[PDB]
């Protein structure tokens, strides 16, 4: 009944929406028929968004493929994504407007402008630049959600110095991993961040990954909890000692990089593989960012925008960082947890910030819906104009609480669709749009999505496939580092189209609806994790011989992951070793990573060429659908 | 898989149904073949009905159109439908037999024979006549459930002045407004009612709306309380005062009226409009709510009949006083509320009374199933043996509740379907069909129902779709009162049909079901009313600008009423003024049209012809179907 | 949703059963080419399948019609079913292995091998014979789930002497009825059985039927409660005073008879109709009930086997004794009920004997499900491999139920289809095919099944139908005792099949489900009640003019009985009464059929040929569906 059901936009708000205007500015009034226009005047949409950054020099052709399906956008055009995001905003009034609202775990926060940020992510650069940091080498990042964190991301940035952010949830071996596939040659780190009162210990976990990672010759730390940790004496050093040395009015300016230079790594994950790391460029990805940002979330002067997610995913990159940066939003930043001090803890800050749109995950709303009507109830909500859910798909019933409780029975979910393949938002409605629940709605524009089967044949209206783009889009990944075969299977594995790894519907309107991913990728708390990942350092134990982990419903966190674990022979297979086994795979892997069930089995099924049917496994547990 | 059930007809029913008794004297044993006679030979039918009552001179043609889409029905026939209600029983057995089973609130009682009525009726008619009503001039009555509320009816018939009768629980406002689209010319009131144990202050009510209604010429006063009351000398005067004077004796001979002069204006609402005074006549509506008032509660001369609406709602005009009295029904008339002493009070009242057929609102079964199946279980309800339904469509699980505990699963629902404007039931079972839950079946004879789109083509089997009458019935409006483009629009809408305004679905065996009212008017405990009433009165306090009403779900009344309030620039927006601007509503339109919820708002949805679309309004809130 | 799903079959299993050997041995790896195969080559398959018995002389030819539709297998051949069941074994290491597992209803508990079960075989046979019963004669048992009833059996077999059990639960009405239609010559039965504590007193129940039961030379008691009861001297007689003086060495050899000649009669019912007595023989019989055996259960020499059912139905009959002693099984025999002395009985027998397979009623499980998973989770029931359903189709929660905790998610389920009339299973999965849960799956080899309407023609893929059998197989009855017009009838209801009297679908994949009974015969407990049967002894009471029966649903047991009576004019409809007629139908028909609800009612609906009509009935309490 409930998601057949259409919102209409509420009062003020079509008229005034950015994309209104854009539109306006081609000649429509309707989306339809500009997204058909979008379709066939791709790069001239493209060069209207680009020309609305700063190009230190502009670019010869839009688009081009270089070897395909290897692709380029802005070619030969020179640009920073830092200088959009700071430089260009100094000697004007954005200088002293507000950039991030910090609010730390236990309350304390602090404001920084645009002049201040300017002004710290100079100072970090030049730290790093005295180490002898410079364009091309990765420096990984282990932070919890402090103003150093955008500071130092900013910085790789403006040295053009590609970022690996690893989010601080993960443990020693898979930070370890991560700063070895890319071949990290500093890292930054923390003494610690606190989340939920407790201290997360981030440098002796970084102390733990960097002496199996050959590359590393230095680690900044910054002070942020204040205790005594361990320091290297060589290595480790404390980065508010070394800002001592570097003057207030210190001036790294931007390495003119071209548009196709590294700008970050991200690892993600499939259901079987090592962990991928996907590649962003500067230009396509800043343009995509950029134009998402502000027609998604429709920003304008006067917003405070607060995306809930970690940088240490591509929600954060994208949008808290990068994407609303660039259109000189106002944003929050948090270091803490929804549940802590308790759980109106978001609602506090919505209240606290005036906070105007706010981007969560459907996770983070199962998790408050446990604690009931009340909690939001107590806080003044009244700034929000605009909603939205990002990770997953949201179930109907926390969408109508969402829309109920957080947006008073008016306000519009921007329900969105993408991955960190495809570095922006690609299906999800704008303001104009009537919303149904738990629909990502009509793609945004030139983004050619479709259903088709595994031959590439269109399925047509209200039958289940394959989602599919028939065409790039600037801020697509453009590799997976030091493995461009893993990239390529995206555009072959259906002839000449990318595969977005989500199986999909598309009703009678056009509105696209997500399923799930088809590899069956183990998802907990919106974030993919390797089941080979798990798998691996199960299998380092001693008692363990083989092991597989699957995921399996949970009511709020999407799914848990259980593991089927063969043990050697002659081992007892004892609680005490269940609970030792979890233990060894949150201190390797980490807490979000850790097996919620374990069975120990004495066989598990095998194709002939040896390895692990992962599908007969789930399917032995919960039945596999038709 | 319980609506999709048939269920058979018990034990003698179908043999000894009147309406098999028909048949077989047309030479039809099925309904089917019979029904379809029946679109064919529709004048013959209806010839064969009207033939079964007293005419004063006989009629040239059963119908015929005038300028169309107005029509006539048994034209230049002349008769008097108080006649056959009460006249030609006298000098019968049936002068003898109870008429009205009156029932207090308090559990107070008296029984009137035919005779008793044709008496206090002739009485009360020449009280009317000494004041100077005559023929053509509207009568308003705002009466409690009473005697003198049936002999006021039909002694307005019998002078062949309308009635215009105002449901008590309506307030000044209402009640004024409906006087002045009329011109009333007298009032008939009283003292004031019970319902529940309180009074009702209806002469209160009643001065306060006839102060600004300048037609009015007096005003009779029932002495039901016996409460001192105001009494304006000269306009105001005891009915029983009168009546002493009148004796016992006193005859005012039927006036016998054109078949089609006007027997009463009743008043009800679309979602927009101001309210609608609805036309009915002697003749047509005599020989329709006769006919279907005999087939489908199958009225033998033992039967005590028992319909539990008001007779301010068309339900009691035609199935109450005007129907059941042509077939010389014992009729039950009940002063109070399902609930007064206590919630077996219906239960009390069918076996007090020996009631064989009971008639009443799903509102009311969904009321009484709150409080168990304990509550019937104490009284004998074996003397039933006809259940009904009236005023909306009824759930499955009310049905089943009904059948199970009033009717001993066995025992037929007449689930019925009509409105004001039809004057008489249009589709409905009889004894003789299968029963489905939450169906309204088969159409009756000559009704030539079908389901068809916006064009007016058939939309066929299972699907939905707007539900059309293709051909008028004797008891069908004739017009709506000092404004014929409304009646118009009726069979204007669709080209050539009427369009009874609700949608509706026919499965494969002919069986309707209705699925509500297209112009989402807010319906209330079965009963329209109008979004325009509410507004106004809204509008006319100081506090307000603009005011928007939409129905919303509610478990046992259907809907509820939610208003949407613009203040005025600078009042403070409290819980205190909402409870005042109830106050508001419940003073001047009436209790049952008091919002139960309120909200204030900054703007609502326009045409740019300035005009509020409520449809957006209940779409924000409760989202649009496709 | 969870009915779609697909569950492979786990570690171990696919390539080890038995059918993959049999399938690999004509060439085939997969069951759907298999099945195809043995539609054509019928005949081959079941020569196959006999080949693995002894046979006295060898068959002509597997099947021919001799008067269609009666028909015949492996004619000429001669045979005794007692002989692969005992005989064979002797002078082998399987004469040593246990035969019964015998579990007494108070925990005592007795092994018997196949050699002491020849033994006590050949001994009751002597017993029997010295009487003077001869091939031909009907031997009636009445008898608790003891190894003398199994010995019985067996023994009957031996003589060539059908046997025809009564099931312990059912009374003197029941039991004399049974034994009268097949003109019983002698009678074994018990002086009580024990049943959940209480004694049940079989020798008192016996005395009131052969005093109705002319043909009754002598009844042997079985002296297993030890309680005195009465002897009629001359008739009856001690099973254990006569085995006093027959030696250990006793032998009677076993009647090498045709593969025609009687095996036993076992009386089932329909809605309509006294019951029918179905017929097996020895041959057919056999071989499908040792072929069902091996392939569905696939029991291996290590096996310990349990099917929960009574050997008063045919589950007992085919899958406790003869199926599974063919196969040369240790089988658990359970005198008691899965309650007592509490509700994790039954999963104390599967521990206390290792169980590997279990074959229960899907009541059982309904039944234990109340109790809560902690009862099954106190034992070690990790001997299971196999589990099995049997006697009505089992809801999708009840099998995750069984799968949960009874097969800790990996084990498969049996869920079977077949009749009485059957003789054996006809559609059921087996060990290599994936399972869906309530779905009967594909037919076993050579049985062709399908989905017809009234005419025969197939209804193809997702609809509803009645379900046929194309052609004879086996274990198929031969006819009705003294009755073959009644046997007829089941292949001449839809031209040329066979009619299985249930209704059904057949999915995309071939996999039917069962929709239960057309004739909508009472089964209660999975078992078949008739109407007639219970509506008999209700008339014969003295205060009831006519009853009609009903099944109406019910949470546990499938459906219970209710019976609506009209009393005698005059009799007082009271409580006592009704609890006075629930007496008469336990004490005279059985606790099974005695009536959960009770109706007095002044008339029931008839044709005009005078029958009661069920069906309305039951649609006037339940409605029909279209
Ligand atoms: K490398
Ligand atoms: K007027
Ligand atoms: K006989
Ligand atoms: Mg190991
Ligand atoms: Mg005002
Ligand atoms: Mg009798």
């Amino acid at each position: 009944l409930i998601e057949e059901r259409l919102f209409p936009p509420p009062e003020d708000i079509v008229k005034n929406a950015n994309i209104t205007a854009y539109m306006k500015s081609k000649g429509f009034d309707d989306y339809e028929a500009f997204y058909r226009w979008s379709l066939a005047n791709r790069f001239e949409f493209w060069n209207d968004m680009a020309k609305e950054l700063h190009w230190f020099e502009p670019w010869k052709s839009t688009f081009e493929w270089t070897d395909k399906p290897f692709f380029k956008w802005f070619t030969d055009g020179k640009f920073n994504i830092a200088y959009n995001c700071l430089d260009r905003y100094m000697g004007t009034p954005i200088e002293d407007k507000v950039a991030f609202y910090w609010e730390g775990d236990d309350g304390s926060s602090r404001a920084y402008t645009y002049k201040e940020m300017y002004v710290l992510t100079n100072r970090v650069a030049k730290v790093l630049q005295n180490q002898g940091v410079k364009k091309g080498d990765r420096v990984a990042i282990y932070m919890p959600m402090i103003p150093e964190m955008a500071a130092s991301v900013l910085a790789c940035a403006r040295l053009g110095a590609p970022h690996m952010v690893v989010f601080g949830g993960f443990a020693a071996s898979s930070l370890r991993d991560r700063m070895n596939d890319c071949d990290a040659k500093v890292l930054i780190t923390a003494d610690g961040g606190y989340r939920g009162g407790k201290v997360i210990e981030l440098k002796k976990i970084a102390d733990e990954a960097v002496a199996e990672t050959p590359t590393i010759e230095k680690v900044f730390v910054q002070r942020h909890t204040g205790f005594e940790v361990p320091m290297a004496e060589g290595r480790d050093v404390y980065l508010d000692v070394l800002l001592n040395d570097i003057p207030e009015d210190t001036v790294v300016p931007c390495e003119p990089v071209d548009s196709e230079d590294m700008l970050y790594i991200l690892y993600t994950s499939g259901s079987t593989g090592k962990p991928k790391g996907v590649v962003h460029v500067h230009g396509g990805y800043a343009v995509g960012c950029y134009a998402t940002t502000k027609f998604v979330f429709d920003i304008k002067p006067s917003d405070v925008f607060w995306c809930t997610a970690d940088i240490g995913w591509v929600t954060g990159h994208s949008y808290t960082i990068y994407g609303p940066m660039m259109n000189a939003a106002s944003i929050v930043l948090f270091e803490g947890i929804p549940t802590y001090p308790a759980a109106d803890r978001f609602w506090s800050i919505v209240e606290k910030y005036k906070v105007n749109i706010i981007y969560t995950a459907p996770t983070a709303i199962r998790s408050l819906m446990r604690f009931g009507e009340e909690l939001p109830a107590r806080h003044d909500l009244s700034s929000l104009r605009i909603l939205g859910t990002v990770g997953e798909p949201i179930n109907p019933e926390a969408w109508m609480w969402y829309r109920k409780n957080i947006g008073h029975n008016e306000l519009p979910i921007m329900d969105t669709w993408w991955q960190t393949e495809t570095g922006m938002i690609l299906i999800s409605p704008t303001p104009i749009l009537p919303l149904k629940p738990g629909s990502a709605s009509r793609p945004l524009p030139t983004i050619e999505a479709d259903v088709v089967n595994k031959d590439g044949k269109p399925v047509g209206p209200e039958h289940g496939g394959f989602l599919i783009i028939r065409h790039p889009w600037p801020a697509q990944m453009r590799t997976i580092f030091g493995d461009p075969d893993r990239y390529k299977t995206y555009w072959e594995t259906i002839p000449d189209v990318y595969f977005a790894g989500d199986a999909a519907t598309m009703d009678k309107m056009g509105y696209f609806r997500i399923q799930g991913r088809v590899d069956d990728v183990i998802k907990v708390s919106g974030h993919r994790l390797g089941s080979m990942e798990i798998e691996s350092s199960l299998v380092s134990h001693p008692a363990v011989a083989e092991a597989a982990a699957i995921g399996k419903p949970d009511e709020v966190k999407g799914e848990h992951v259980k593991v089927f674990v063969i043990l050697r022979n002659g081992v007892e297979p004892t609680e005490s070793l269940a609970v030792e086994l979890k233990r060894h795979v949150r201190t390797l892997v980490g807490p979000l990573a850790t097996p919620d069930e374990l069975e120990f089995v004495t066989s598990l099924p095998k194709t002939r060429s040896g390895k692990i049917m992962r599908r007969v496994v789930r399917a032995r547990e919960l039945g596999e659908p038709v």
